[PDB]
């Protein structure tokens, strides 16, 4: 019991874990769950060469759901919504093509199993989405599928829907969220291909259906002549993009093609679960978290913070990566306090808009940021107001602006505070803002350390039978480490660790699969010795292997992945003929290479 306000974490009440089977479509066609809505693995399916889709969403299943029960190989397609316009399938042995029949949602054509369902694209929802009818009783249809719902099937299907039946017309309907209704198109059927016997064995495919292998990634060093420019590019409204100019007074860029970003993706968020994990660890480990340096008096309270709070909104990876040998590596996750967030998830783009560099077959590195930020705070657990907390400086009052802009974008009320005189305590040693408002939800880009510091410094200056009163001005580590361990922290004060060099060991020995991974080391070894090591102590020592930088038009370039809640939301670079210090580099736009254009991250 114990904890007022309710543990917040990003796995829903409802929803399975990842890849956990939800339940079996009529002829053993297993749905898994895809975490949540606009999750985005980067991972393929391929059994034995057959790439059936993406770990886990809705076409995925659409297409394995299609040759199990029906033989029938559903063709390469970038949104859900566009199966409604196939006028032809594949046949699994044979490789001839096989005639679909579309059938409109809405016509006096009463709907039948053995369908793909298909929803329209809509300014709420844009690539839409397919199922699989299961069933068509009277008044309603059962759907199996992938990616809207996460709960384990009571049944052999995800969810039913109304069937509407009047004046001659049938139109199945999804009205369940009642403030979220959508019509479907209509549906595909397979007219003369009976379903396959119920435990029949899978068909084996010809093998002309095999992936083709996809290029091997690249990110690549551009050089562009702009034709048309833009005097004035960015808004100066937008409070965000003023503090940027006010602090910052023919061209370059990167880009990559879309297997490079989809390996961030994939890599981005696997090194993030092992992060987590190696978190864990530490956490319950008095051991390591002298190791980490975290004093023992704070323990109870970073112990607290690990079950109370799972939910989080930013942290960055920093990777190298090398053309010729395909590798990505992993130098260290900042997950407390990273800057560069506004360059990538907005400056970026708009930039290339004003060298005309947003032609039709490239995008913005992170279009995925904005919409990523408004589903970390949605899904955050903050209710009611959100303080966001910074320094006299305007980096890290636009970083502010920017998640406050996503943050008021889904509901919570902000308020920005520079530096601690917006507070006050009231009569009961609580922290209150200036409308007298009790503190909650606390997003800021002081970092812990300040705080642990401010901390100790305070304990004399008032002494320790010292209470807060209205007297008493209030300070950073009043404001992240006062008496209310239920005020949601956001980066939460367990982000220290897996930012913290010392976790870097226990990622290569927990998995030194990981391609991304670099061999790290709490004392030299003989290996080390041989490949070279870089020698980086803590706040004793961690041995870590070196790793080439390999230079394009003289540029050392290091890559930037975000983390925005649990969604790899995009890459940003910074680079340097000598020493990409970041504080004082130039940043660059990454773009990407890709209805023939368009791209999976958008479900
Ligand atoms: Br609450
Ligand atoms: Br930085
Ligand atoms: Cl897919
Ligand atoms: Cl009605
Ligand atoms: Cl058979
Ligand atoms: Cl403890
Ligand atoms: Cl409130």
């Amino acid at each position: 019991s114990s904890l007022q306000r309710a543990s917040v974490s990003f796995n829903k009440p409802g929803h399975i874990p990842f890849g956990a089977v939800q339940g079996y479509a009529p002829g053993g066609v297993p749905a898994y769950s895809n975490k949540h809505d606009h999750y985005f693995s980067g991972e393929r399916n391929i059994e034995d060469n057959i790439f059936f889709g993406f770990k886990y969403q809705c076409v995925e299943f659409a297409r394995r759901w299609l040759l199990v029960r029906k033989g029938l190989l559903l063709p390469d397609v970038n949104w859900a919504c566009h199966i409604f316009q196939l006028k032809e399938v594949r046949d699994a042995a044979t490789t001839e093509s096989f005639a679909v029949l579309q059938v409109r949602n809405g016509t006096t054509t009463k709907p039948e199993a053995d369908a793909l369902l298909v929803y329209p694209s809509t300014d709420a929802n844009p690539v839409g989405h397919v199922g699989t009818i299961t069933e068509v009783g009277d008044d309603y249809v059962c759907v199996a599928d992938q990616n809207y719902r996460f709960h384990k099937w009571e049944s052999s299907c995800a969810y039913k829907l109304k069937l509407d039946h009047r004046d001659g017309i049938w139109t199945i309907i999804d009205d369940i969220d009642a403030d979220e209704i959508e019509i479907p198109l209509g549906w595909l059927t397979f007219p003369g291909r009976a379903n396959r016997p119920e435990g029949a064995p899978p068909v084996a495919l010809h093998p002309s259906l095999h992936f083709k292998e996809p290029p091997k990634p690249y990110l690549l060093r551009r050089n562009f002549l702009p034709t048309e420019s833009k005097a004035n590019w960015l808004d100066m409204n937008n409070p965000a993009e003023r503090l940027f100019v006010e602090e910052f007074g023919v061209v370059s860029y990167y880009e990559s093609n879309h297997e490079f970003h989809l390996r961030c993706v994939a890599y981005g968020t696997q090194l993030h679960a092992i992060f987590m994990e190696a978190t864990a660890q530490v956490i319950e480990s008095d051991e390591k978290l002298r190791l980490f340096a975290i004093p023992e008096e704070f323990w109870p309270r970073i112990r607290h913070s690990w079950k109370y709070q799972q939910t989080y909104i930013s942290g960055r990876f920093d990777f190298a990566f090398n053309n010729e040998t395909g590798e990505v590596k992993c130098f260290e996750y900042n997950a407390d306090s990273a800057s560069t967030l506004l360059e990538c998830g907005l400056i970026q783009q708009k930039w290339a808009e004003s060298v005309g560099l947003d032609k039709q077959d490239t995008r913005g590195s992170g279009f995925a940021v904005e919409r990523n930020l408004k589903m970390a705070w949605a899904n955050s657990g903050a209710t009611g107001r959100v303080h966001f907390c910074v320094d006299e400086e305007r980096e890290e009052q636009y970083t502010a602006l920017y998640c406050m802009q996503a943050a008021e974008a889904v509901g919570l009320e902000g308020k920005l505070c520079i530096l601690f005189d917006e507070f006050r305590f009231d009569d009961n040693g609580h922290v209150v803002d200036s409308d007298g408002v009790r503190v909650r939800n606390v997003w800021k880009t002081w970092m812990w350390e300040s705080a642990i510091t401010d901390y100790y410094a305070a304990r004399e200056e008032r002494g320790e039978n010292w209470k807060p009163s209205p007297k008493d001005k209030v300070r950073l580590c009043d404001l992240l480490l006062g008496d209310d361990w239920e005020i949601l922290y956001f980066e939460p004060m367990w982000k220290v660790i897996p930012s913290n060099k010392a976790i870097l060991p226990m990622i290569y020995h927990n998995h030194p699969e990981h391609p991304a991974i670099l061999k790290a080391e709490y004392e030299l070894t003989d290996e080390l010795r041989k490949h070279g090591y870089a020698k980086k102590p803590i706040v004793n020592m961690i041995y870590q292997q070196l790793f080439e930088l390999k230079k394009q038009d003289d540029y050392y370039a290091i890559i930037g992945g975000w983390m925005i809640g649990d969604a790899f939301s995009g890459t940003g670079i910074r680079e340097d003929k000598s020493v990409i210090t970041g504080v004082d580099s130039p940043f660059a736009a990454v773009r990407i290479k890709t209805d023939i254009d368009k791209m999976a991250e958008d479900e």
